[PDB]
Order: structure tokens, then sequence, then C-alpha cells
């Protein structure tokens, strides 16, 4: 029993009806408060009515404090726009948007020396909202509900520089934000090209992850391209990641969609310590 629309148990259906009744005062100000929306919060707290309501009400306050309704129109500062890696590229075989994270070339120190933690976190919030918006568009296009995302997490080049304490702490703040505000949004996360340092790095961030997220993390081995193509059509995957997708100009990295980071020029630095 999956706890999804169309599949609910009698106890889950009853809990959903009570939940909607209990939180109806905040629904008008939420985006599309359909059963699918409500059930994300209920599944995240195992249909505990008190905990689910507390989680949703905290999210309502987050949306207000961070101006989430208007965040898609907020373009990050130059250093972040140019050097914060990652991007949305393609859809998986079930129609879910795919997000690429590119860790190796990420200059975490340069970013923290060039941008406020608040603007870095706001940029990550905006990414979440962009992905949810793409899910809504896919839902309309496909005529069935699309509400999760697939992540390709490229750990090639992961190194000790990424485990600088302020970077780990800032990333943990992002992860907590994700868990508290975007529950039940991750479908699967594929870690590719992980080096030997990966288990230590993973242990540093596990404290910030939910058990639900941990269950969805799949660490791939040498045959990672093959595995990706079992989940995503080749025409939806960059050549760089085993597919046939390119930028319009032929570039196999699909850089028009995916930012590949890089070391941040000193002209962007705004502080000398963090
Ligand atoms: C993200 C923010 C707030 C600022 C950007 C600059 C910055 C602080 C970068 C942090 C660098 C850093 C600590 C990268 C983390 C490396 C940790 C790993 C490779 C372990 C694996 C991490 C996983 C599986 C978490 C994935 C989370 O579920 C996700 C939301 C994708
Ligand atoms: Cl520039
Ligand atoms: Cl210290
Ligand atoms: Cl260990
Ligand atoms: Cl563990
Ligand atoms: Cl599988
Ligand atoms: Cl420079």
């Amino acid at each position: 029993m999956s706890g999804r629309v169309g599949d609910l148990s009698p106890r889950q259906k009853e809990a959903l009806a009570k939940f909607r009744e209990n939180v109806q005062d905040v629904l008008p100000a939420l985006p599309n408060p359909d059963d699918y929306f409500l059930l994300r919060w209920l599944r995240a707290r195992s249909f505990d009515l008190q905990k689910s309501e507390a989680m949703l009400r905290k999210h309502v306050e987050f949306r207000k404090q961070k101006d989430i309704d208007n965040i898609i129109s907020w373009q990050p500062p130059e250093v972040i726009q140019q050097y914060l890696s990652g991007g949305m590229c393609g859809y998986d075989l079930d129609g879910c948007p795919v997000w690429y994270d590119i860790i190796g070339p990420l200059d975490a120190k340069g970013l923290l020396f060039s941008a406020s933690k608040q603007d870095l976190l706001r940029t990550k919030m905006r990414e979440c909202e962009l992905l949810l918006q793409e899910c809504a568009h896919q839902t309309t296009k496909l005529g069935r509900k699309v509400e999760t995302i697939t992540i390709i997490y490229d750990c090639e080049g992961l190194g000790l520089k990424h485990l600088w304490k302020p970077a780990v702490e800032a990333y943990g703040e992002f992860l907590c934000m994700f868990e508290e505000n975007y529950p039940e949004t991750l479908k699967r996360l594929f870690v590719v090209k992980a080096p030997k340092l990966f288990p230590v790095a993973y242990n540093l961030i596990k404290p910030f992850l939910s058990e639900d997220t941990r269950k969805k993390i799949m660490v791939l081995g040498a045959n990672w391209k093959e595995v990706l193509l079992k989940h995503i059509s080749p025409d939806q995957v960059p050549v760089e990641y085993g597919g046939t997708m390119t930028d319009p100009d032929g570039n196999p990295k699909c850089k028009s969609k995916i930012n590949y980071g890089g070391d941040i020029p000193r002209k962007y630095y705004v502080r000398d310590q963090v």
C-alpha cells in the first residue's frame, strides 16, 4: 500500500480526509493543494496527523519568510549564476525531470567567499521550485501525475577540498531545507563516478538526510552508463553521461542546461574568511 492517490488503505483515506479538514485554513495560500500535495506531508510522517500538520505549517511559514511565490523570477548574483554547478536536463522513462549535480568542479570555498549563505540557500530553493514547476508541466503534458525527480549525482573529482567544514555545514543547511520543505519529491538519486573518499563524505551528510532519502540513494559502479539508460532514454541523457543529447551547437556536455562549475575568479571574493 503505497500511500498514493488511487491506492490508499482505509486508515490512510480517513487520515487524509481529517488532514484536509485540519489544515484547510492554510490551503488557499498553497500551490495546488490537491490530494497528491497533502499526501506528500502525510507519507513523510507516516500519516501521523499531528506531525504532518506541524510539518506543513512550518512549510507555510518558510514560504512566507522566503517569498517562495516569487522565487522563480529571482535571478541569483553573478558568481552563483556562473559557477554554481548543476542543472535540469531531460526526463526519465516515466516522464520525471532529471537534475544533474556536478560536485568535482564545484569551488565550495570560492562560493562561500563570494556569496552570502542566504543567497546560496535561496538559489537551491529556487532550483527545487523550478523542478516542481517542471513536474506540473509534465503532469499536464502526459495526462498523469508527475511529482518526483531523478537525480544524477556526479562525484568525479570529489576531494578533501569539498569537505572543508564550512562547506559541509552550509550543504547540511540546504539538505535540511530540502527534507523539511520538499518531502517525497525525490524518486531516485544515482551516484556516479564516486571515488574512494565517497563513503566518508556520505557519512558527513547522512545526519541531514531522511530515511526516505537514504533509501533512494543508489551508488553505481563501473557500468553506471548502462544503468542510467535502464532508467532514462538515451536521447534524454547528455553524451557526457552516456546518451546522445547535445547542446544545439553540438557540445556533448549540454552546457546550455547543465553548469559545470569551475574555480571562481578572485574578482568575485567579498570576504577573506568564513
Ligand atoms: C549548496 C550550498 C548551500 C552552497 C554551495 C557551495 C557549497 C557549500 C558546496 C558544498 C560542497 C559539498 C559539501 C558537497 C557534498 C559532498 C558530499 C557527498 C558527495 C556525499 C553524497 C551526498 C548526497 C548523496 C546528498 C544528496 C542529497 O539528496 C540531495 C538533495 C541530492
Ligand atoms: Cl561574467
Ligand atoms: Cl574548528
Ligand atoms: Cl563507515
Ligand atoms: Cl549508516
Ligand atoms: Cl532498480
Ligand atoms: Cl583570478
